[PDB]
């Protein structure tokens, strides 16, 4: 299992989260071959993300693009955690963006970003949600909106004086509790979503998939219960979730991002220190699967 | 007639409108219980407001919930006032909203309300409508909207230098002119709602319950007659129902609030004395009845 | 023709417009019995403009009413200018808005203004549109929404230093080419009409009444030709409209206002002379027509 | 082919565009004979635009409608560019704007224009894209809205202290790439459009005219690929468009513009020098074809 142009091993957290790590001779190829297009660049015309698409999966023999669906579309595994030696300070901010949009287009296709403006957002922490010292709940993506978001990138630009703060994740085969919630009437009921500043929609909180096992579409923030009975239910779903014992952590030092199937993981944040002169930067991305495969169609 | 928890009494103005003290342990219990939420996590997450709900029937042994249900539901009441002692002062408006939402989200949902962007809204009068001096006239809330609102809830914040300005109420079997205004072909004539800064509505100004009795969705500054004869008969409407001598006057003081069956119920506002150091606050939530019940059902 | 409160003439410009002028005792009569409203409150609560319709039309003994709808129905006739004596002063521009508004709710009702936000507007010229020393181009009003206007108001509030400005109106029994533009195929055709700052609207420049007579829906700035067919057309139309010879030229004094059929009068205004302290100022309202009247009906 | 009123050739860079000149003579009995009629009014009033073109045309002899018409409905030609003797100096500005409308409302009509607010738009540059020292990249308009565009119009205003900036042009017949991308099934292949600050539009890159020819829709920076088959294909199409032998450069001096075929021509524009004061300035209309012929129909 040795790829060509890149290393890929299990994480120090869990064997469903693969570690991939462009080498310091493909990460200085690729940015020479991008440095004609500056980050403006790829915001303005959207075929020139899977250019660079191409171009990263060309410095691997065409053998990144089948791992990374084999290993998304995978049940038992559907993370990533990627790097690339030589990039890791704030001053290369637009070196980072480059190489995590090159990846997500090799599976799909990133969708807008309300909060930028564009097909990813920049945000800063001092002293999403930019609240110091709490932690940030676990969730998936994309519940708010009628199509299906099947993945979420996350990436660090800057720290200083900085105590704790690190990622957090759960995979549902690794929940202790999917059973008992999965087999109630109310996981097949339909129910409203909504967001703060479109229209609301309506999905049960639990489907499943062609083999008829689990997959989930929740978050805490946004999920609006009908009645009591709706209410109480979700409020212990939140509890069943925030304090399992499934739950990873994970350091995401400047220059490295995850990337993961949110069908069946959902993800969160570590509270952190504070300091007169502490800094923080992060950076994001969204979108679902298309891929290639022998099936059946008519005429 | 004696509760765990609470007690309950007729209020000195009417028999269809119930008193609801909470003690000062339940209400010592209740704020240490729900300290760790702050008035801004429940704007955030709303099973959090079905939450703090049922923390709040739990303390009263499951005898809250039955109760307001059947007050509310029953023809001959429909209405409550209520307060917990010890939170009665201007630095203690955090303490009063956690209060209010607890026993809204037991009968059913609060609805957003637009002007203050949240679950709930806080105005301040000085020197709805923020008019000193005047009266504010009786009606439904909801009219402007498709679906039914079937309660409406209003608590007091501040009061300085302050003569005046009570709360006013009327019920439909109190009305000494519903019958005549009832069989009015008019009565059954669906008409346009609008409200001032999305799209129009349209229904009757009177309907029936199940049994075939009046029920009422009125409102003088958002009503829209569409000729001379709709335009006529409402402004005799108005006069009947602001001269009515079935109208009960109730001071609101610092701490205590009001919560009614929108349906069958009517409420305004009563004027008050000018002085150049006076102040007064408000806090104000509506929404939908859902409730268990036995019923036919098919497959 | 000696009517209870008012008296009705012929104006000195045509047969076809009349005149009608309130007594000093009607004036200061309703002037006292609408003192308690002022014009903050009939822009909140618009069942009170059919109650100040209702207080002028009881005041003339139920006259008023089935004049005004037969002046306005009557194809022979259909347009008036109203004054009332002692309200001639800018510094008496609220009990001028209070009038016009007790006219128009007699025969229909006045739609929302989108300039002002309110059911009229006021504005100011100085050194619609208020470019001085040009003139204002012969047009029906509401040409570009789906539903007809039937009626048009307009009001003089102040005039300082003024030279010029009088008033301009077209009647179609009265223009020299109707059946010229009428039999033609394109009178017939829909087509689109657009405003500056919603939706599009299609319909022919002339229709017929019931009877089979020619009605019209035109203004310049508003239509929108699709080719140069249509196009070439249109301008030929604006030209043989706006140097017709059966205009006719009104002034109107602080204090007057006219109110005319809007499905077969046209109306307009004329330029003025500068002068470094000149001053004007106007009020408008626009609406569709409403009554009772013996036809056929089933179950 | 000597016509009245202007003069035509085929350009220095191709016989597919033909260059056409109106007689100092003829600019000026236009700008007399439209004197009246300010930019502003032409802005207010869209009949006036067919008004100011049917003026150029009788100026003409009704030579150049048809003109006009054969020739950018001819598969073989498509294109023009256009001047008036006498004008051409940045003080010179709204004569300029003038001309240009009626030559446009004679084919069809022009469309609203987001950017200005008006049916055309006028921009700087200093030190559609203001980006100096950069190549603008060749496409058709019109890609983001469900109705078809048939015409694009292009002018230079001012110019100072500066090299470079020429125009850029393709037609398909000269393409040496077109049956290759024609004949993929993703030539036919109904794809996504989206533009930057409504609704997304959807349709193929290709499309075929009456006879079975092809035609084409493609931009850049507003088609949005919705897989890794797509969005490949989409730049390797950009690279085999902008690299083509075919594309001609085009000087536009202070009072010309350009006119063409929307649906087998692509535009765009070159680099220049930079200069501390240096200035550029420029104007644009785009719209659809409208003309009469003998065809059949029914009733
Ligand atoms: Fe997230
Ligand atoms: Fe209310
Ligand atoms: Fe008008
Ligand atoms: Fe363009």
């Amino acid at each position: 299992q040795d790829y060509s142009g890149f290393t890929l091993t299990p994480s120090a957290q869990s064997p469903r989260l693969l570690e991939l790590t462009f080498t310091e001779q493909t990460t200085k190829q690729f940015l020479e071959q991008v440095a004609e297009w500056p980050v403006q660049a790829l915001e303005y015309k959207s075929f020139l993300r899977f250019r660079v698409a191409k171009i990263l999966d060309d410095l691997c023999a065409n053998q990144l693009q089948p791992l990374l669906l084999k290993t998304l579309l995978n049940r038992a595994e559907g993370a990533l955690l990627i790097n690339a030696v030589g990039v890791d300070d704030v001053k290369q901010a637009d070196e980072m963006v480059k190489l995590a949009t090159a990846v997500a287009h090799l599976i799909g296709r990133s969708n807008f970003d309300a909060m930028s403006g564009q097909y990813y957002a920049r945000f800063v922490v001092k002293n999403y949600l930019r609240q110091p010292h709490r932690v940030m709940e676990l969730h998936n993506d994309g519940t708010y909106v009628e199509e299906i978001t099947d993945y979420v990138l996350m990436m660090k630009i800057d720290e200083q004086n900085m105590q704790g703060g690190n990622s957090l994740l759960l995979h549902l085969d690794d929940w202790e509790h999917l059973d008992n919630y999965f087999r109630h009437p109310l996981a097949r009921r339909p129910m409203r979503f909504a967001a703060p500043p479109s229209k609301d929609v309506f999905h049960p909180v639990f489907d499943v998939d062609q083999q008829g096992r689990p997959v989930m579409r929740y978050i805490d923030q946004f999920v609006q219960p009908k009645d009591f009975e709706e209410g109480v239910w979700l409020s212990e779903l939140s509890d069943a979730i925030e304090t399992s014992k499934g739950i990873l952590s994970v350091p995401v030092p400047v220059g490295k991002f995850l990337l993961i199937n949110n069908l069946f993981w959902l993800h969160g944040r570590d509270r952190f220190t504070p300091h007169p002169d502490l800094r923080r930067e992060l950076m994001r991305q969204r979108g679902y699967f298309a891929y290639a495969s022998n099936h059946y169609q008519t005429h």
